[PDB]
């Protein structure tokens, strides 16, 4: 069937506002985590986050941004970058039935949902709410707010699956190409960063709380003293394109998506079963006879989570254990946007020939003994890479990307 | 490619707590709209809604329902009905890599998102929020809360696209079957009903506010006196199964999905372009050698919306127009759940050989001239039916179902 390749990327993350800034952070093992007065003032125990260091004011037309929440803003800016990177002119992708968009977020916009309810209960009522809250708060905000302004005529919707969200978005885009329904599909996602959403995770005890005095050390995937993930926000977008279409226009191809896995645990609501992740990676590797040179793990820096994922990896590769690094140690967990951002970090490593380090590992967890966890930037000619994404509800996604000759 | 058929269904709506109660309401054109003190007390102008008349207390195990919001509860109950109606037992669909689930909501759970923020801002903070808000408020709540307890091992995620949400879920389920990845996929969704969410729509001026005195007459699609839609809540789920697999086990086949359209307007954020709907219907009708006997339009009962769709239908068919009926006239708009519930109403019409009436039409709009708008329960031998779903962000979905030869 049809082959799908990535021809453009765009990103807004805690470690960079474009692929060049991100590339530098990855090579340097630079943390994007900072102290958050907002989280502290909200009454939370976790006072750290991976924030987007950028004032988006005026970067989007006023009549367009008025309908958008932060998740959509981040994704929108990421898409602008991706379009430019793919060298797609307006006439090439706009008002085109064969060009679609699949992108979503993990929780839409808790900030604007709370805003609406707060305003509604005030002395102004409906007048304080305004007519823009629906498009900002709805779950499909990210796809709706991008498809409309970019004149998308093809597929248009969001896939939501907690922390696997943007990973499934990319996989679904590949499916549209494989079904011969689209030639190009912009895929990715965005996620806002706010106490309104973060406090819910803290109430679960899922966020780090013992490293507030040293923000850059809070996210420490695989470290014996890890205590939860560091919440983050941002966006990402990639251009998924049918191979022949890309070659014809002389597009720059980063890699082909040669494997896409998507499974379900059918076990616990907030804890990974591991068994589901094993099937997910095996599904993505079906027909992939090249070895995995690098694996960007979910590695959220959680006690149970990091362990379960390492076990799954061992079951899948056994003796063929590939190099591994958890970029979340420096970026934080962007939830719905993690999938696409991590695929982008993986594509950058593949494009530039290097493996980003898994930082903050002062004492490697005992259950990670026989493994190749890269803890220092290492130059190497990579050919095939894998990136895993897991979310609550036992949802699993795995993407495998490979360079083209 | 593989063919997909519907072998079971389940539903919880404002006009019935199962397919029997629903069938009864559709035949008599009974309204599910009632006066809402909650909406009135919130300060809204719209005081009516399509509420689910059911005491869900104790219908779901304590350990399970504790992670669920109303959207998930409605979808869960609908799935139970669908499983039974499909004649499936645990040994056949549980822990089975070839059985998945794709169900979503339009806005996760504004109520629990507001609850979390309100609780957090209280004197107890995190302790008041509790550890169950994330799974209730996240966008993928509907898929996560069902795939886990039902022990689903295949695909698992939600597709959100505003009022087209559950329609894209069904279509995506069909694609999974066509790709040979799944033998069965439970598809549908759910939506809670609360002022927290409703007020956002009222603030847009999209909700009916002139018929609070006569609730059952508020939703009046195609009536020259319509003034917005009536918001509703509920759930729906259908069992999408590969043809040979269904025939092999002697399942009851309602119909085959012979058409699935999904397009984008790339025009206005909240107003339909009509141009996108035209392409969506044609895409779904492509390859269908039989004419459309009935069309369950979107018909939200809005001034511009109703007119735009009629123009689109007029453009697609023209003189040879199929029977048209807007069931939202009696059910209200269940948003994210609208797609699957309407697909079900259509399957019930196809299964029982009849057309549900478009009630509350005191004065047909001038825009509906050359169109066959059925306003009275009519017995007809339908063979092929079509259902349209449109949502903000210019997202379109069309499903065409037909009796199996
Ligand atoms: C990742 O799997 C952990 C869950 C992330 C879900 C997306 C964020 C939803 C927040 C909704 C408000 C609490
Ligand atoms: C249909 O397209 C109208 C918009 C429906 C959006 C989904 C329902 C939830 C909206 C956001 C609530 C916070
Ligand atoms: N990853
Ligand atoms: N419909």
């Amino acid at each position: 069937m049809k082959r799908a390749v990535i021809t453009g990327l765009g990103i807004v993350s805690s470690i960079g506002n474009n692929q060049q800034e991100v590339l530098a952070s990855l090579r340097e093992g630079r943390s994007g985590i900072t102290f958050s007065q907002e989280l502290k003032d909200s009454g939370m125990r976790s006072h750290v986050w991976g924030n987007v260091k950028l004032d988006t004011t005026g970067l989007i037309d006023r009549k367009v941004v008025r309908f958008m929440s932060d998740a959509s803003i981040y994704a929108f800016l990421s898409m602008e970058q991706a379009i430019a990177d793919a060298g797609l002119s307006p006439e090439a992708y706009q008002n085109n039935p064969r060009v679609g968009l699949i992108a979503g977020s993990g929780g839409g916009s808790p900030r604007f949902q709370v805003f609406g309810a707060d305003a509604m209960r005030g002395p102004r009522g409906l007048k304080a709410v305004g007519p823009y809250v629906v498009t900002k708060a709805m779950a499909s905000g990210v796809s709706a707010c991008l498809a409309t302004p970019f004149k998308i005529h093809g597929v248009n919707y969001s896939i939501s699956s907690a922390c696997a969200t943007s990973a499934h978005c990319i996989g679904n885009a590949v499916e549209q190409i494989q079904l011969g329904k689209q030639d190009i599909v912009f895929a990715g996602g965005g996620e806002e960063l706010c106490w309104e959403m973060a406090c819910e995770f803290d109430a679960m005890g899922a966020l780090s709380t013992k490293y507030n005095d040293t923000p850059e050390k809070a996210s420490r995937t695989y470290d014996a003293h890890r205590d939860g993930f560091v919440i983050a926000g941002g966006g990402g977008m990639v251009v998924v394109e049918e191979l022949e279409h890309a070659l014809a226009r002389g597009a720059h191809i980063y890699a082909e998506i040669v494997g896409y896995g998507a499974t379900s645990d059918g076990a616990d609501m907030v804890a990974p079963s591991g068994e589901g992740a094993v099937r997910c990676m095996k599904m993505a590797m079906h027909g992939v006879d090249t070895p995995i040179d690098y694996l960007n793990s979910q590695g959220t820096s959680t006690p149970v989570g990091d362990v379960k994922e390492l076990a799954a990896i061992r079951e899948v590769f056994g003796d063929k254990s590939p190099a591994i690094s958890a970029t979340k140690a420096m970026t934080g967990h962007s939830l719905g946007a993690a999938g696409v951002q991590e695929a982008i970090y993986s594509l950058l490593m593949l494009e530039h020939g290097f493996i980003a380090p898994s930082i903050n590992i002062e004492e490697l967890d005992e259950q990670a003994a026989g493994l190749n966890i890269v803890t220092e930037t290492t130059d190497r000619e990579l050919t095939t890479v894998m990136s895993n994404s897991f979310g609550f509800g036992g949802t699993n996604a795995t993407l495998v990307m490979r360079k083209l000759k």
